[PDB]
């Protein structure tokens, strides 16, 4: 499985995650896992996506960067496994 | 207060473009989202950890009716799986 966590930091404001995910869609760009959470005590939110590793993604990382309510990106900086971890209870 | 709605979607891209979109054009904030792929198919799950609001009524046969969802659930899953997932996440 070659894919890669991307950890988001966000501002939690209605419309932001239909940004980020829009350029994975411009760009036919299928995300297979998502988790979106709320930081407590704070306007922001992390947003975790689960994507295949692809020749694009340090160019699409730098264009989620650019987003003005993504405040800051990671990736591989997650537990790998969270998603299967995750699926086990919610399936 | 709370209310967690989920989907059945097909699992291509763009698809969840389309759902947040129609939120985003109500300024309407999502504030958990869980989306997981359905193993041996072409299907994922979405869990939307939304307020319970008069306006998601007007909503949920907004989303019904998009091709790409395939079933529309709301209130069928304790909105705390988003709390329960929350204690393991920095
Ligand atoms: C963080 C994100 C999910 C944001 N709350 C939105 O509704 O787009
Ligand atoms: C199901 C959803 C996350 C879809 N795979 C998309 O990339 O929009």
């Amino acid at each position: 499985h070659d894919n890669v966590i991307l950890e988001l930091t966000v501002r939690n404001h209605p419309g932001v995650m239909t940004h980020v995910c829009g350029l994975f869609a411009r760009r036919a760009f299928n995300v297979e896992g998502i988790l979106c959470l709320p930081i407590q005590d704070s306007d922001k939110s992390h947003i975790w996506l689960l994507v295949n590793d692809d020749q694009r993604l340090e160019q699409m990382i730098s264009q989620i960067d650019k987003l003005e309510d993504v405040v800051k990106v990671q990736r591989n900086q997650s537990d790998p496994t969270m998603f299967n971890k995750i699926a086990v209870f919610f399936q």
